[PDB]
Order: structure tokens, then sequence, then C-alpha cells
């Protein structure tokens, strides 16, 4: 699994993921499924941000904490949007709302409710993806065009397929907890 991550994700993504885990006191070489989940999530976030107009999205995930909240607070101050309690993943300039992205090894609906329950904030939009082609977004508003979405969904299947061809999928798939 460690070798899989290092081969399938780019070095920038792998460095951010390694850093995030170490910040929690976890070793990417040991909690290898979490390493892969974090990389996959980061990758999805970057793809989503590249999926509309140039400049449509501000990326929040992947920034250090200080720069993250600088972006968030600056956005809230300039748009008067409500200040979220937790850092979201992106801001959508066109819709004027924060986005929370989830990638799940379980099922799209359960993860959606878990995110909803954490968020509280009425405004932050939630969009969940799975590795089996499903998606789920607040008020069935999927934000991006279906071709952008299809590229994310396809990339996640392609990850799943690679993990399975290395016999990594079964363990990965059962590693996410409520
Ligand atoms: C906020 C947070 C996320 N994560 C992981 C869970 C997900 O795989 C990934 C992204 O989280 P997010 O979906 O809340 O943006 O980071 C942690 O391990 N610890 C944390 O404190
Ligand atoms: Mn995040
Ligand atoms: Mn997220």
């Amino acid at each position: 699994m460690e070798d899989f991550v290092r081969q399938c994700f780019n070095p920038m993504i792998v460095e951010l993921a390694e850093k995030a885990m170490k910040e929690y006191g976890e070793d990417p070489k040991i909690e290898t499924n979490k390493f892969a989940a974090i990389c996959t999530h980061l990758e999805v976030c970057f793809m989503y941000s590249d999926g509309g107009s140039k400049h449509r999205f501000e990326i929040i995930e992947g920034r250090d904490r200080i720069m993250a909240w600088t972006v968030v607070n600056s956005i809230c101050n300039t748009t008067g949007v409500e200040k979220p309690k937790f850092l979201p993943d992106l801001y959508d300039y066109k819709e004027n709302r924060f986005i929370e992205i989830g990638v799940t090894r379980r099922e799209v609906h359960i993860y959606y409710l878990e995110k909803a329950n954490k968020i509280k904030s009425e405004k932050t939009h939630i969009h969940i993806f799975s590795f089996t082609g499903e998606e789920m977004a607040t008020k069935a508003d999927y934000t991006l065009d279906e071709e952008s979405r299809a590229r994310i969904k396809t990339r996640l299947f392609t990850i799943r397929q690679e993990m399975a061809s290395r016999s990594l999928w079964d363990s990965f798939r059962q590693s996410e907890r409520a």
C-alpha cells in the first residue's frame, strides 16, 4: 500500500498527506490505508477545483492552518458569508458558498449525513463521491458539469481497480469508521 500511494499520487499530494498524518501523530508507513484515503481526498479536491471556470474555486484543503483560515476569514469578510466552525475544502465564487468534499469507502448516504451532522452551518454545500460511481450533493445540486464529475468518478474507479489488482482493495474498503 505504501508503494501504491507513492506510485499513484503525485509527490506534492504525498508530501501533504505525510505531513497531515504526522501532525496527528500517525505514521503513513503503518496506517497505510489512511495514507491512501488522505491522498485520494486531496486529489479529488484538486480535480474539483480545476473543474469549472478558471478562478471559480478557492482551494482550502491542502493549505496550512494559518493560510486556510486566512483564506476563509478573508472570504467571509468580503462576501459576508457565515464563518464555518471547521475548515471546509473549497469556496465556490460563482455560487458564493463553501464546499465540503467527501470521498467514501462505505456508502454515499451515510457519509453525507455524517458530514451534515458535523457541519451544522446551513450554508456549506456537501458533495460526496464513492469509488463505485455514486455521488450525492446537497439539494441534488452537483455544482460542476456532468463531464467534470465523470472524470472524478472515473479516476476513483481507476484507483479502486488498481488497489484490487494489488490485493489492497479489501482492506482499504473496510477501513473507514463512522
Ligand atoms: C479534519 C481531519 C481530516 N482527516 C482526514 C479524513 C479524510 O480522509 C481527509 C479529509 O477530511 P475532510 O473530508 O474532513 O476534508 O482527511 C483526519 O484524518 N483528521 C482530521 O482531523
Ligand atoms: Mn478538508
Ligand atoms: Mn473533505
